[PDB]
């Protein structure tokens, strides 16, 4: 594993009361971030949680010193989230002293280019918003399998590398108020009303924000992150996000009728997509396994897919898959393909194209 | 309208503390059910509302008095249930005194033979059960079309005619729990726990016995009554209801997987259309409009369509509902037909059309 003495610093990229960031590098394309005061006897439970939270993506964890127990029962009660192209990559995760130059946390991670708010100060391609679009579902769709919701999606902390400008890679960061508990997984039991339910923020989905707290009473997140992306996907195609600015929809309030109509720039089934993912009610949205896959199937589908027509075939679907792999065996389009075939499963690339079929 | 003095009573029916049902007819064909008490100041609105609703699917309301400011509000509040041959027949209700031998409401009805529950005492004909399922489901796509909600399906108040008694004719009847509101419709704002939810029984729908009051927080009944039928389903194919017994499957916990296998007796096609009424998520659930269609469709159509093969054409289905009509120009079956005639819609025919093509 990688620790301090392996790598070298250069300036801070961001200063603070609470921790640092250092560029870095090995002997400038690596962040140092440093959280300090990550000791029980400086900061409760909650704040330390919160620190450790921010380190589930990690693919390493390296420890000098013997485990306290309250680390301990961090590390074993806690969901692991594997490597994924559109997850941030943190390579090492490390507690260390504020000399090597505060018990602090440090966690070393690649350095992105800029996050999606500042990439859409000049409007992209349409071809370009539907390859983000994708890559957003696909990173949610990695999420929600493996029983761990972001609770904090926005432009804001959604990172790009953009080499090839015109095609970016997308990546989910900044962890610090997922859900990711092997015990309960996506189900909340929400008893107190003064209980850490994600960010308190725009973009927390009405199934949690209107829930009132009780004796399970439950919050359910396995579409809560889709929901955020229905918000994020009006950025990403040009539009204010409805939910942000001073004339202003809320997520407890809003009803259906209020969301604008998406510019005609952007086709009519990824409007409908868009619409789907911001229902109220998540029954009536689509699993996020099937609206990755709806993206996918618009992008990479033989067009007869795609228009009303149309003969589906189980034997035909995987001949469809099969030509896929090949097909990668462009680097966004590349990764977003091999993500797809990651995770497909028949049944629910049927779903998808049965989904696709009733909307036009 | 029809009054006390146009008619001439028999034997009690029924005795109860709260009312009497008497044999009755013209000068026992009908049945003259008496609620007493149905005065705000010997019962409380919740009473009398539950007495009114039992009203929602009358024929000619006639009232002697003046009628009081409780009775003017329920009344502007309702939504009224056209005539249906699978809906009870109310041909007149009626307010009056307990003297012409306590204000009573008074509801002059059809007598039926027997409920569906002493019906299925022995197992009927494989072909009569379907035209009990397509009835059923034809009186639930009416009430539906209507904005209403029963609430309270049961075999205990599926009331039967059987003449021919090969094919009865199966009505819904005890509108006593509807949900029926010019208002809100099937959306019903749930704000408080201790509010009326139809009955508190054990085929309430998944979506309603699991929702958690709030702040709308609405309940949904759009396709809670077909939820019951899916359990009911089984009774009408000789099998326990797998929600009623001592070893019981819950509405709140059942998994999709619990539910017993139906016999084989019963078709594929309708096992599916019984599977699809019970799945837990609304959403999945086929429109009331559209899972009686499978059910007419599977009794009526040409072999063609039921078999995988398969051209269906706009024009080609259009001729195939004439020829329909001249065919009914076997006396539940005509009733069946010229149901499934007056509400054929082209484009609700093809769904389902689709969803069979989709299930063998
Ligand atoms: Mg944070
Ligand atoms: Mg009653």
């Amino acid at each position: 594993p990688i620790t301090l003495n392996d790598l070298s610093l250069g300036k801070p990229i961001a200063k603070g009361t609470n921790g640092v960031v250092y560029s870095a590098k090995v002997k400038y394309p690596f962040a140092l971030k440093m959280m300090f005061n990550y000791d029980i006897q400086e900061n409760s439970m909650e704040i330390l949680k919160a620190m450790y939270r921010e380190t589930v993506p990690a693919r390493m964890y390296y420890s000098n010193h013997d485990l306290n127990n309250w680390e301990i029962e961090l590390a074993n009660r806690r969901k692991h989230l594997p490597p994924h192209p559109n997850i941030v990559a943190i390579f090492s995760v490390f507690t260390d002293l504020y000399p090597a130059a505060n018990m602090s946390l440090f966690l070393l991670m690649k350095r992105y280019d800029c996050n999606l708010q500042s990439f859409l100060s000049t409007a992209p391609s349409t071809r370009t918003s539907l390859l983000l679009l994708a890559q957003l579902l696909e990173g949610v769709a990695h999420m929600t399998a493996h029983g761990i919701a972001h609770r904090d999606l926005k432009s804001d902390n959604l990172l790009l590398d953009t080499s090839e400008p015109e095609s970016p890679i997308l990546v989910i960061s900044d962890f610090g108020c997922c859900l990711a508990d092997k015990t309960n997984g996506l189900s909340l039991p929400y008893t107190s009303y003064e209980m850490d339910k994600g960010g308190n923020t725009a973009l927390m989905a009405p199934e949690i924000i209107c829930q009132k707290p009780g004796t399970f009473s439950v919050l359910n997140y396995s579409k809560a992150d889709l929901w955020a992306v229905g918000a994020i996907a009006y950025e990403i195609f040009n539009c204010h996000n409805p939910f942000y600015g001073p004339s202003r929809l809320k997520n407890f309030n809003y009803k259906e009728g209020d969301l604008p109509k998406l510019p005609d720039e952007v086709p009519t089934v990824i409007q409908a997509l868009v619409a789907n993912l911001l229902k109220r009610n998540p029954n009536k949205r689509l699993d996020p396994e099937v609206a990755a896959n709806v993206c996918q199937l618009f992008l990479w589908a033989p067009s007869t897919w795609l228009k009303p027509g149309k003969v589906p075939t189980s034997g035909e679907i995987l001949q469809w898959l099969l030509s896929l792999t090949t097909k990668v065996l462009t680097y966004p389009e590349y990764l977003l393909i091999s993500s797809f075939l990651c995770r497909a499963k028949l049944a629910n690339v049927r779903n998808a194209l049965h989904w696709i079929q009733e909307n036009l």
